[PDB]
């Protein structure tokens, strides 16, 4: 049951303590690590005594203080009996299947249900998990378990995921709830398949498990232009987004009356498509779903409103902000707020159409360098170009220059040379935009 180490994350605890690829993980707090479920339980602790066998045979005993939810930074080889490295689905909407061919290999990995995704707490369909796995999760009180539900209608879920076990999800969630496990849930909403009365059923079934099921996020199906031969979806438009938002509002009103929270939320893209006003900050209850596209517009507006009073009024600067279709109106309004506060901050916002993936793709993080270059050829860029960090692969801050990459594998430095401008990377929530402008403007 010794576990060969395959990867050590830059900046991690394991790296600090000189754990390396090819070392072996032997035990944590005197317990063997049988698989990823044991591992997740054992690292939920502020103190770990870790036994490592080095590749050269040395035995190390490490004393490790850490935050309870802090990761060690190691990935290790799967056991013969373990959570799989891949999903067991063929979702009708699978985002991997609608990638164009020829991109970097890691983009095609069907790893959203993998052992490493489970460890990170991503949304899981659980179709590749055995009942014994669920029972061990309960016994270990591994919580929360975040679940891609889509529908609690068993036959409908089998049809959406193409896995013969996929109808088990509601019985499995009931088991988790009865075991005291907390769950956050997601639905990918496909008009004519799992919306309307089907989403009503899903909402009702999930709320029956409150407070173990803590909330439900509903996101719209998104497509690229590369769906030849794949299932043909109807997309939400302004009419049907407004209809779905109105339908779900009946449930949100019920839940606000009962428990003081909306429980189910539709993601920001629904409000953009519907041209509907973004809810106030209280609706988002601490903004814990930002990485799932829920509450990002409102927190962005909040961060600009809060921080613009910190913009120096004595400086001058020029900036070009790069964004996509869904965010353009919000970024434009932030630029107007900034320029109203100090009109010597010359800011233009440049919307990039997603010709690479197809213009049905609209969120800012899917903009490629190729499209930025092509669509700024006839622009007079400001001294600094600012992009949001969602346009780069995760880890860019600590990464080597060659590893700060857009989805088309152009690096941040290469794009800067192409644009003949220094490029600044800002937090996609807007938290540091004013600060970056202050630091790059002249008195
Ligand atoms: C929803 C989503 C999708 C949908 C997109 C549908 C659509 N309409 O485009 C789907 C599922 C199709 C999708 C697919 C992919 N996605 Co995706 N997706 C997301 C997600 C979870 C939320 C995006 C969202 O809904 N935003 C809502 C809209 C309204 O806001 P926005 O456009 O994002 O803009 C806001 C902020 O970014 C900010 N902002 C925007 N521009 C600017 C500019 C400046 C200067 C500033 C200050 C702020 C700012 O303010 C806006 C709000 O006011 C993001 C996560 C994230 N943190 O962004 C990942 C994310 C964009 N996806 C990512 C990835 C990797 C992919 C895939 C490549 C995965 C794959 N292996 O195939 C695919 C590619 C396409 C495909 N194969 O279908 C990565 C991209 C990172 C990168 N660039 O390398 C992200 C960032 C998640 C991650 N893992 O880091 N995705
Ligand atoms: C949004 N992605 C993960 C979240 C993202 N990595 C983040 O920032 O947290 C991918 C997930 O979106 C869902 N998904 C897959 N295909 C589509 C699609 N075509 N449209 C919308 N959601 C999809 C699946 O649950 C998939 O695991
Ligand atoms: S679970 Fe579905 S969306 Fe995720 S990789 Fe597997 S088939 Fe694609």
């Amino acid at each position: 049951m010794k576990k060969e180490i395959l990867k050590v994350e830059r900046g991690s605890i394991a790296e600090e303590l000189e754990i390396e690829k090819g070392d072996f993980l032997l035990s944590i707090n005197n317990k063997e690590v049988k698989d990823i479920i044991d591992y997740k339980f054992l690292v939920c602790d502020e103190y770990l005594e870790v036994e490592i066998e080095k590749s050269n045979g040395e035995l190390w005993e490490l004393e490790i203080e850490k935050d309870y939810d802090e990761d060690l930074g190691i990935e290790f080889k799967a056991a013969i009996l373990d959570v799989p490295q891949r999903c067991h689905n063929n979702c009708l909407f699978c985002f991997i299947d609608q990638l164009p061919k020829g991109m970097r290999k890691t983009l095609y990995f069907k790893d959203d249900d993998s052992r490493l995704s489970f460890l990170q707490g991503n949304f899981l369909t659980l179709t590749n998990m055995k009942d014994e796995d669920i029972e061990r999760i309960i016994n270990y009180k591994i919580s929360p378990i975040n679940i891609s539900v889509h529908t609690t209608n068993p036959e409908l879920r089998v049809e959406l995921l193409n896995n013969r076990f996929a109808g088990n999800i509601y019985e499995r969630m009931k088991k988790l709830a009865e075991g005291g496990i907390k769950m956050n849930c997601q639905v990918v909403l496909c008009p004519g398949l799992n919306n309307a009365e089907e989403l009503k059923r899903t909402i009702e079934d999930l709320y029956a498990l409150y407070p173990q099921v803590e909330n439900l996020a509903v996101v719209p199906i998104g497509v690229t232009k590369f769906r030849e031969g794949l299932y043909r979806f109807e997309l939400f438009n302004k009419e049907t987004a407004n209809k779905e938002l109105d339908m779900v509002e009946e449930y949100q009103n019920k839940f606000i009356k009962e428990i003081g929270k909306p429980f189910v939320r539709l993601s920001d893209e629904f409000y953009v498509i519907a041209e509907r006003e973004i809810p106030k900050e209280e609706f988002y209850d601490g903004f814990h779903q930002l990485e799932d596209g829920v509450g990002v517009i409102r927190i962005f507006r909040n961060n600009i409103k809060n921080n613009v009073k910190k913009l120096s009024t004595k400086v001058k600067g020029s900036f070009s902000l790069i964004t996509g279709q869904s965010a353009y109106k919000e970024i434009l309004e932030a630029s107007r707020i900034i320029n109203n506060y100090n009109n010597d901050i010359n800011i233009e916002v440049i919307k990039i159409d997603n010709n690479f993936f197809g213009k049905t793709i609209t969120v800012a993080g899917l903009i490629t360098a190729n499209d930025i270059i092509e669509q700024t050829q006839e622009k007079n860029l400001g001294k600094y170009v600012i992009i949001p960090d969602v346009m780069l692969r995760k880890g860019y801050e600590l990464a080597d220059i060659s590893e700060q990459v857009f989805l088309d594998d152009v690096t941040l430095k290469e794009l800067s040379k192409s644009l003949k401008r220094e490029i600044l990377v800002c937090d996609y929530t807007g938290e540091d935009l004013i600060d970056i402008i202050n630091k790059h403007s002249r008195e």
